[PDB]
Order: C-alpha cells, then structure tokens, then sequence
C-alpha cells in the first residue's frame, strides 16, 4: 500500500519547477507517492518528473478529468477521438515514468451536465475506455475509473454503477477508484461500496466533505477505513484537498473551489499523512485480533 | 413547528392538476405543509392552490432557485432586474395565498459557476435581496436565504457566510434556510452551524446525502436534530427528495438528478413524515428532561 | 421478522396482572411480539400468559440472566446444577407457550465479576449450555447466547468470542444474540460483528446507549441496520429499555438502572415501534435497489 | 492545554521503578503529562516521582477511585472517614509534587453497586468532598469529579448530575472531569455535555468505547473534540487505556479488564499522542476560520 498526496496540495502549475516542487514537498510531508494532475498530458515534462521522483525515492501516479472538447461520452465522434488521444498520451506518460496507475474521470467530461447521459454517448464512452485500457494493458498500466458526484459526471455516480460499466468491458486491468468526498454524497454508507467493489477496487482518494483538512468535516472515515481493512485493500491511498490558496487554471474552476480552507500546505500535508497512517495503524490492530 | 413536504415528491408539473395532487398527497402522507417549487411564479395558478389548500386545511410555502437570465448576483443590472421581477412575483403569489415563508437560492443563480463571485456581483445581489425583503415585509412574508453547496452557488456555501451577508442587510424579516443535504458537504459538522445561526435560522430542509429515502445515506441527522432542540428551533421542517422517477422540466436538470432513488412516492412521503416526527419526538424527551420538574 | 418489545417497558412485576398488561400494551403499541423476562421461571404463570397471548394474537419469547446461585460458569458443580435446572424450566415454560426463542445471559452470571473466567469455569458453562440446548432442541426451542459488556459478564463480551464458544459446542439450535447497547461498548464497530456472525445471528436487541428512548443517545443504529440488511437478517428485532420509573426486584439492580430515563411507557413503546419500523423500511428500499429488476 | 497519558498504559505497579518507568515512557511517547493512578496514596514514593518528573520535564496529575472500605457515600461515618483520610493524603501528595489537578471517582466507591444511592449517603459524600476541596484549595490544587458509567458509580453518571452536585457545594476549585468512554454510554450525545459543563469542565479523559486503541471503537471523537474547540477548553486532555497485558492488582479487576486489547504499549502510547494532537490541530483550523 502506497500512501500518496495529490499535487494540488502544493501547486497548480506543473512546469519543471512545479514538478520538482510538488515531489519534494510530498516527500517532506512523509508520503510514499505523488499523484500528478495530468489535465494536459501533452505538455507534461516527463524527464523532469522522472528525475525528481528518483531524487526523492517517490512513486507516482496520474489522474485527470476530461472536458467538453475531449468528452468521450459525446455523440460527436470527433470529440470522442480528441478525448481518446488525450487518454492515450496520459497512459504513455505513465509508461515513460515507469508508473502503474492511471485514474480519474476518463469516461466523461468532469463537469455539471445539464441533461442525462445518452445511450449512444454511453456506448462511445465504454468503447473508448476499453481501447485505452487495452493500450494501457500492453504497457503494464492499470486504469481505474473514478466514481464522482452528480455535479461532476452524469455517468458514474456510485460504485455499483461503476461495477456494471466494468462488467460490460471485461478488461483485466480496469478497476474502480473511490473517493470519500464523493461517496459522502452519493453512496448509502461508507462500507457497502467497499464490500461491493471488493477486488475491483484499485485506487482510493481520501478527502474531507468540503475537501479541506481531514477531520474537519462530515466524512465517516472510521467506517470507511474499517471496511478497507475488512477486504484487505492494499492499493494506493491518496490525500486530496483543494483551497483557493493554491489555484490550477482549469481544475480549480472545474471543481468549484471558492473557499480558502487552508493556507499552510506544509501543515496540511503533514497532518493528512499522519491522519491516514494512524488510521491504518488502528485498522491493523483490529485485523491482528482477527487471528 | 410545521412538518412540510417539498412538491417534487409528488409531481414535476404544477399545473392545476399537479397543484391539487400535491396538496392532497402531502396531507394524506401526514404533513402539515406543502412547499411549492415556484421556478416560474408568473404561470402558477394561484386560485387553484388557494382552493386546494382551503379544502385540505393545509399550509403552504414556496421556494425557488434563480437562473442565468435572472441572476441577481450578475454584474449586468438588466439581468438583476429580471431576477428581482421574478422574486417579487414569487412574493406576490405567496401573499395571495396568505402564506408567510419564501425561501431558496434567491441571492444568485442556482448553478455551477465557472468563476468565483465578484465584488460588483455581490453588491448587486445584496441590494436586490434587500429590496425584495422590504417588499415582502409589508406583505407579511419572511424571506430566508438557502445556503447550498459549491456546485449550486458561489455566494453562500456556509451558514457563517449567510450570517455575514445578513448582517450587512439588517432586515427583520430576512433569515437563513439550512438544508441537511448541503450541510453534509460544506459544513464542519451538523451542530455548529445551527448553534451559530440560532435565531437567524428560519427554515430547514431535511434531505438525505443523495436526496433519496431518509436514513439511506450518510447524513448525521442525530446531531442535527439535537442541535435544533438545543436552540429551540420552531420553524418549518420540510422533507426534500428528488428521483428521476419524477422530473421537473428545469429544476431536476439544474440539481443533477440523474438517478432513480425511488419509484413509490406514496411510500416515500409517508416514511419521511414518520422519520422526521420520530426524530422530533426523541429530542422532545431530551428537552423535557432538562426541565427543572424532572 | 418479528418486531418485539421487552417486558420491562411495561411492568417490573410479572404476576397474572402484569403478564396480561404487558401483552396488551405491547400489541397496542404496534409490536408483533413480547419478550418475557424469566428471571424466575418457576413462579411464572404460564396459563395466564398462554391465554393473554391467544386473546391478543401476540407472539412471545423469553430471556433471563443468571445469578451467583445459578452461575453455570461456576467451578462449583452444585451451583452449575442449580443454574441448569433454572434454564431447563425456562425452556419448559417456553415449550408450554409454544414459543421458539430463549435467549439472554445463560452461559454465566449476569454480574460484575471481580476476576477473569477460569478454564474449569468455562468448561462447566459450555457443557451445561450444550445439555440445555439439546433439551431445548427436542422441544422445538432455539437458544441464543446474548453477548454483553464487561460489567455483565467475563465470558462473552464480543460476537467473535460467542462464535468461538458456539464452534466448540456445534449445536444446530444454538445461536448468537446481539444487543446494540452492548455492541456500543465492546465492539470495533456496528457492522463487522453482524457480518462476522451472519447466519449464527438469531436474535437482536435494539437498545440506546443509555437504554432510554431510541435516538436519544450515541448508538450508531444507521450502520447496524444496514449491516442487518446486508446479511438478510430475518430474526426477532426487539426493543429493550429500562428506567427507574419501572423497577424489577432483581433485574433492575443487576443492570444498574439508577436513572429516570422515561416516565411515559405508552409514549416510549409507540415511539420505539415507529423508530425500528422506520429504519427497517429504509433498509428495505436499499435491498430493493440491489434487485436486478431495478 | 497539557496532553497527558494515564499510568496504566505502562505499568500497574508504582514503586520507585514503576514511577520512573511510567514517566520515561510517557515522555518518550510525546506526552506533556503523566496521570498517576493513586489508588494507595499512602505508599506512593513522592521523592522518586518528583525526581523523575524533573528529569523528563513532565507535568503530573493524579486520579483514584475509592472502594468499599473508603466509600464516602456510605452511611457509616467510619467508612466515610477512612475515605476522607485517603483523599486528603492524595491531595497532600499532589501538593508535594507541585501538581495542581486531582480527579477521579472520589464521591463514591468505584464499583457496581447493587442498590441506588441513599439520601444520607449522598449528604455524607457531598460534605466530605466539600472539606477535601477546601483543603485542596488552601494548597493551590483543583479537584475534579469524574462522571462515570452506571457500573462504576450510582451517584454521578452524567455531566448534568455532576453540575447539580457542584451547585450545592459551591466551591471555587471544584470542577467536572469527563471521560469519552463513559460519555459514550450515559450521555445523549458528545457535544451537549461539553456545552452544558462549559466552564466547570476542568479535566478530560480520551478513551475508546472498549478502552483499547483510539479509533478502533464506537466513540464519536469528532463531535467531542469539535465541542471542546467551541467552548475553548484548555485543561488537560489525557489518554486512558487498559489491557490484560498490563495489570494493576486492584484497578484492573475493578474496571473489568478481561481482554487483551493491546500488547505493544510503546506503539499504543505514540499512536494515542498522535491521535489526540492531530485532532486538536484539526480543531484549531476550524477555530482559526471563525475569525
Ligand atoms: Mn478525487
Ligand atoms: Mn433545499
Ligand atoms: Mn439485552
Ligand atoms: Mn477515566
């Protein structure tokens, strides 16, 4: 299990300096892994990232969400294609890094839709994701679909919806990515979705209800972590948080980050690392007593 | 305290038939009050509502959310005017019903903004809401601003933000409307925002985390209702729920209701009435036990 | 699934009058079943209970806790015998009623021990419970061992302990009885012990953290009932509550009921029935939505 | 605010070696303060404790519970007197240490009673506690009554009961001591009792529902700490935990510690210190934003 940190804790700009900075800070906060927000994989400086990861002994993953121009759930084949092209480059970037996990909202745009999904849109999305998965698979990379709330997709809002989507595709390297922030809205509770997704669960984001400091909102982390313990989950567990104090040119607007929920990210990151690790220690003692 | 039900439990279409239907089913489910969604107050058949309510004994309130063309937080004063004219008609509708509560997202568009609020936009919102509140005042109508999550406004996402907004306007009939579904996202916990708003809290929505059946999501209703008890809240407590089974032409899309969270609204309504009353009974025993006779 | 009420809601004295009273009030409060506390099965007026139950339609079960003189976890075989004779009569009473569930703290004294269990004491408990279960078996009676907190036993404080106990005895009619009040103390959470016990779980008590009104304490009923849904539990679900207002000569003292948590048992019973059914309704909608037709 | 640790994490025997050991281990786990279980204040080696506290820069408090022989809620004046004598020595021990907080179940025996309290018993308890408080007061020591569950007293099971008890006594240095483990049973919720006891709240124990590792039971710490933040609580916050792995000759039997809930107390103590401190950090950010 890798304990990770999403890059937007540190910076919204991942040129060379931001890549080095984000990696250093992640390591200094005590994490094993940085998740790069790869909103534009075409301009991501792989050589710098590979160097910085080596210098600091850090593992890496990457996430993104698509947009209007790249929506693979569009009925417009050209838009679908732009999306597929973007996902393929993201996968290629991860291959060059020697990383193994790609994730995010890659089955639709990451946006507040104003109508429900279409049958033809959903078919396009599934076909495109299948092909991306296969390309990833030949490269040793796992692809995990992030279940997000109603205001960020109209396609996969629950773990059970994601399972059905995966069932159709039947790809060995396609998994599910759950995020406590999104679960806290859409799911019946914080254990059922973990039990249900069991072995398909390949990636986890730890976010508070308002995406600030862990333990300052309404997310039931105790139930969540106890359920992760029960299924023996051993994939990445990655802190994600957003404040108006650190802005990405698109992502922050897309996720509606209006509030200053923190200004000291060194404190935030260290706290989150301690929060997650100490939760996991607690869970380990429970599992130890089941002997 | 009135126990209320929002109209989208019953129908998405508030023509004459839908209005009578929502009133009847609301009463039959055990509620004291129906909340009409007044997305277009200009077309709402007030006389049918009056006669339905009189038939059934039932109290009414109304809520709406604004949209792009009617956004009173717009920098464009023509858009603000359009919004203000809409809010003013909503208020008039309520006056004609003899109702006393208007609420909702009436200080901005109810939408996912793509940039944060501007100073000019915020000043326009505040001035317009002030004028609407004054108008409401002389018609005996209380106006409460509903705090909602980051995806439905960029203006008032927390109770404390609403407090600061209210303090500047300083109007006696202006209050805060909290909704457990939105609190579940943006707030630090389910008690602090109640203790903070205290006497400014004038309206409450009871919604599960996914806006389905009460008790089937992750909202901490326990803490919430206990806090309501502590401040002695006596305002409306109104069930709200949305499913793809029952669709309003604009509201449902605006709120991102993609999923089929229920198909039996008779069952859903009856259950919500019971669920809310069973909580209220509980906290009544707690307050009783704080009595010095105990 | 029967929704049940424990007798100490209604009276502390189960003479003829108290028996009829508890049956009537239990039914009138909306329950399917009454649980008689059978602390002294030898004096219990079985024919009055039979005739009361027949009058009212109502199902019955029984529970007890043992005491020092009847402690089947004692190293002293004369004490174990006294206990076994008591349990055997409890079972006979239930047989005579045509009831099918016996439960409670029947594997030890229900008491605050001052030292941990011994090997000899544990072996005596197990052997006695085995014989009692076999006896029960041929009378069509299921026996479930209630897991309780450290202050009421030193033997079975967790579901997993009860599982290990059950595994050794390997009897088809022997099950586990969980009580949310006790789980709230000793267990890691409110779902794991349900998922672990699964098919061995045969009886459930619904009790608030302080054993008062449901929803007025800190028990996480949400998680609990959702777990019950997941394993498809269909056994008895029985409300239990104690107040100094209604006192049983020994039980109340044994359980440390010092406080006046309610005075109106009509209200309390009606509320508990509603509270439990409103939870069960909720989780039924969840299970319905896991159906492939959905 | 002092972050503290109860001595039974480390040892059940507080001779000189156990005193030094408990203090060292507490400091090494990262705490500010050790709480000595002063079940027998007459044989407590003050000189050793004072030395060990100085060597490690640690503050100290003391708690105890009374027993049958020393029950100040007895109707037997001789038993009441033995109890008062014991409490006075405990207070004297704290004075010699230069410590300022005495707490625990000092208004009755710490036991499962088999009958309710008596009017005459309660009067004896209140009078005795009043006198002990006055003696403490002349010595600069605060006295805090620990609210405990129905199986450990028949006198003070809720914060509100404790407030009423204090109301009668009207002593300036008499406060209330709340313990999450006991609240988790008896109280309506985890915030009301803090709001209600407000300025009378002078001491806090942090214990999980089963008194093992923090975060492995049912206690709602999030609500609890958020309420402590709201009232601006600045007294001791002290971890308490019990396992059959570490036994005190009386206390462990009195508290019904039948289970092995941990065996590595160095891990337990460090975890608890991190758990509490990181909770408090989270709360501070909430309070900071109320600006
Ligand atoms: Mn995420
Ligand atoms: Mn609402
Ligand atoms: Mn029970
Ligand atoms: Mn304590």
């Amino acid at each position: 299990m890798k304990i990770g940190c999403h890059g937007l804790v540190w910076t919204g700009h991942f040129d060379a300096e931001g890549i080095r900075y984000s990696v250093q800070k992640t390591r200094e906060a005590g994490f094993d892994l940085v998740e790069f927000p790869l909103m534009d994989p075409f301009s991501f400086d792989v050589q710098t990232a590979k160097s910085a990861l080596a210098e600091h002994g850090l593992a890496a993953s990457a996430s993104l969400g698509l947009s209007d121009a790249t929506d693979v759930s569009s009925e417009d084949p050209a838009v679908v294609k732009a999306g597929e092209e973007l996902l393929n480059r993201a996968v290629d970037v991860l291959a060059e890094l020697g990383a193994t996990d790609f994730c995010g909202v890659i089955y639709s745009a990451m946006k507040k839709y104003m109508e429900p999904a279409t049958a033809a849109g959903l078919a396009n999305s599934k076909a495109a994701v299948g092909r991306v998965a296969d390309r990833a698979s030949d490269l040793g990379i796992n692809v995990s679909l992030e279940v997000v709330n109603r205001y960020e997709t109209n396609v996969l809002n629950t773990g059970r919806q994601a399972l059905a989507y995966l069932e159709e595709l039947n790809r060995p390297n396609l998994g599910i990515h759950l995020d406590t922030y999104h679960m806290n809205i859409e799911e019946s509770d914080m254990f059922s979705p973990i039990l249900d997704t069991a072995e398909a669960l390949r990636y986890v984001h730890i976010g508070e209800s308002h995406r600030g400091y862990l333990g300052t909102g309404s997310v039931d982390f105790d139930t969540f972590f106890k359920a992760l313990g029960r299924i023996g989950y051993d994939g990445p567990v990655v802190f994600e948080s957003f404040s108006s104090s650190v802005v990405a040119p698109d992502l922050s607007r897309m996720l509606g980050i209006w509030r200053n929920l923190w200004a000291d990210n060194e404190e935030l990151g260290a706290h989150a690392n301690a929060f997650i690790r100490d939760k996991l220690t607690a869970i380990k003692t429970i599992e130890l007593h089941r002997s």
